[PDB]
């Protein structure tokens, strides 16, 4: 019932996997979610369909939504407007959701404590 040595080793651990790589994929896919429907030139239905797709794409790279709240929103919207043709109602719907989404985000309560300081800058005596 005796025994002796043999080859018994294949150890390996040099692996370095990853899963990120789809910022392109978000924009182009989303941008195609715009272009699926704007031919109708609808005023309200277009902006609210935009709001839906903006809220529901749900970004692969992170998860929470296609955009963050402000920084990503403002770049995504500025980028969205840079890509579309000014002439279309689509351009106007992106502007309208940018404006409405920004007004919701704005937190003007905090700013009201500073807007109250204003009143004018007339050269009545300073004469700059």
């Amino acid at each position: 019932v005796s025994l002796s040595a043999r080859a018994a080793m294949l150890n390996n651990m040099d692996s370095a996997p990853l899963s990120n790589g789809g910022d392109v994929d978000l924009y182009d896919a989303f941008y195609q979610r715009l272009l699926a429907l704007p031919e109708s030139a609808s005023s309200e239905t277009l902006k609210d369909s935009i709001y839906q797709e903006m809220n529901a794409f749900k970004d692969p790279n992170s998860g929470d939504s296609a955009f963050v709240s402000f920084e990503q929103q403002t770049a995504m919207l500025q980028n969205m407007l840079a890509k579309v043709e000014p002439g279309t109602h689509l351009y106007e719907a992106l502007n309208g959701v940018l404006v409405g989404s920004m007004n919701a985000q704005s937190q003007m309560t905090s700013w009201m404590q500073e807007i109250i300081l204003s009143g004018g800058e007339n050269k009545e005596a300073i004469d700059w």
